[PDB]
């Protein structure tokens, strides 16, 4: 059979991976407002995020793209 660590067992199939925590679905999460991000989906608590963002989000790993972006 298969003995279940109680201290902290490994991920899983039980379900996708979404945020760069590469863990199942949980806790406040958003939509990555770039129709290219694949993952469209991250964490809070990892994107820095306290409370849900009115309008459009971009991801820190879109946004931080190498470009014409000047400031
Ligand atoms: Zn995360
Ligand atoms: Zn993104």
């Amino acid at each position: 059979g298969s003995s279940g660590s109680s201290g902290d067992m490994p991920v899983d199939p039980n379900e996708p991976t979404y945020c760069l925590c590469h863990q199942v679905s949980y806790g406040e999460m958003i939509g990555c407002d770039n129709p290219d991000c694949s993952i469209e989906w991250f964490h809070f608590a990892c994107v820095g995020l306290t409370t849900k963002p009115r309008g459009k989000w971009f991801c820190p790993r879109c946004s931080q793209e190498s470009g014409p972006s000047s400031g």
